């Protein structure tokens, strides 16, 4: 899959959510017409959700 990337730092606000610092890797596990996505960090590991305004496409 096309692997993202994180454009800012995201501190969680909901308890489901992904924390995450700028330039973080995701693969994203959903993505709708959401402001939110879903994403798993490829750094942490760590599996939530993000804001689809925050990543970009990596290539």
């Amino acid at each position: 899959v096309t692997l993202f990337v994180a454009l800012y730092d995201y501190e969680a606000i909901t308890e489901d959510d992904l924390s995450f610092h700028k330039g973080e890797k995701f693969q994203i596990l959903n993505s709708s017409e959401g402001d939110w996505w879903e994403a798993r960090s490829l750094t942490t590991g760590e599996t939530g959700y993000i804001p689809s305004n925050y990543v970009a496409p990596v290539d």
